[PDB]
């Protein structure tokens, strides 16, 4: 037997494996060490940590489930993260490429900070794209809109780095008037109004849907030409909401297309946007819910509409308003995986409670509008 002269009793330091690419090196840190100091310590000791500026890197604790990996906050101490001796910490690049389908419909790759929430990332995306009103925009994955949670990272929501995401307007709070003076901005307004009508986010009548498609034909084909714009020419799936495809609508569309005459592309776009904005459905987010009506024991489907100013009860078929409450009449709301409920305080006897799979989405849209209203009163 032999005693070790290097035996050192009562060591408290945390001993961690720092991983930088394929390099691994063990380092010792006081548990009170702040994350920003641990980073600085790693830059001073491991030359491979100087591959870029410090704002581009961070400390990352990986997990066998990628969505459970964690970026360490610079303002916290190491022992906050419950590290034990032998744990691995990555000094890891925060920027990853993100494929974004822009508003114009095109695809582009943008560098985003993997440690930030969708809300903070959206600031960066809008800034590069030149977008004014970034509180009004969100992201969806590739129908019913699968909105991402603004308060969470992409990683923690399961978004893989290869997935292409869509930038789309979510809150309809402010609208600048439509002029032909900026054709690039006019196009953005036209593509947005058009996709919402074709997607079904913006529900319209059959008659309006064919008027819109007429303008759409003027825009994509130019003036109507009886020789070429014959019967069977149109792929109706591309010009009408899904619910109206299975009707014999082509002749109504060609009629409205004819009625444009020699109308220019720019003028067709201005009229498409203005007709969209002129509809009572414009700017309303609709959700399918099920109501308990007194007596009738089966639940009747209904549309719940949200705007910047109110919540509304709307008939599923006719799209008429049965009942409206202003956001200032709402005391509380509550979402569940099965339900959504509104407390109106003094303005109503009884709560309004509906079955729905989208309670969390409803609550997030209401809370978002309220955030914008409060911000624009600072």
């Amino acid at each position: 037997t032999a005693n070790n002269p290097l035996y050192k009793e009562a060591m408290v330091a945390l001993s961690l494996k720092i991983s930088i690419g394929n390099v691994v090196k063990t380092m010792q840190f006081e548990p009170s060490t702040m994350v920003y100091d641990a980073c600085r310590m790693i830059r001073e000791r491991i030359p491979e940590a100087l591959a870029g500026p410090p704002n581009d890197f961070g400390l990352f604790l990986s997990d066998d489930d990628p969505k459970k990996g964690i970026w360490l906050e610079a303002g916290k101490a190491l022992d906050y993260y419950m590290l034990r001796n032998g744990d691995t910490m990555e000094y890891r690049k925060k920027q990853r490429p993100l494929k974004i389908r822009m508003l114009d419909g095109t695809v582009k790759t943008i560098m985003v900070d993997d440690s930030k929430t969708v809300t903070d990332m959206l600031m960066t995306i809008c800034a590069r794209i030149g977008i004014t009103n970034h509180d009004e925009y969100s992201l969806v994955r590739e129908d019913e809109l699968n909105w991402l949670d603004h308060g969470r990272t992409l990683r923690e929501q399961g978004v893989e780095e290869h997935e292409t995401l869509l930038l789309r307007r979510k809150f309809f709070y402010s609208d600048q008037n439509v002029d032909s003076r900026d054709p690039v901005q006019l196009n953005l307004l036209y593509v947005q109004a058009r996709d919402d009508i074709l997607n079904g986010s913006h529900p319209v009548s059959f008659d309006k849907a064919c008027e819109f498609a007429g303008f759409q034909c003027q825009i994509q084909f130019g003036p109507h030409n009886e020789q070429k714009h014959k019967a069977g020419f149109l792929d109706l799936k591309d010009f009408l909401p899904k619910e109206y495809v299975k009707q014999k609508g082509e002749r109504k569309i060609f009629q409205a297309h004819k009625n444009c005459g020699q109308m220019s592309e720019i003028e067709a776009k201005v009229r498409y946007v203005k007709l969209a904005r002129s509809l009572k459905t414009y700017g309303v987010s609709f959700f399918l819910v099920k109501e308990k009506m007194k007596g009738k024991n089966k639940l009747v489907p209904r549309l719940l509409g949200i705007t910047k100013e109110c919540v509304m009860r709307v008939d599923e078929k006719t799209k008429e308003v049965i009942q409206e409450w202003s956001l200032t009449n709402i005391k509380r709301w509550a979402a569940s995986p099965k339900s959504f409920t509104l407390d109106f305080g003094d303005y109503q006897d009884g709560y309004y409670s509906v079955q729905t799979t989208e309670g969390e989405q409803i609550a997030q849209l209401i809370a978002g509008y309220i955030r914008i209203i409060l911000k624009k009163k600072k």
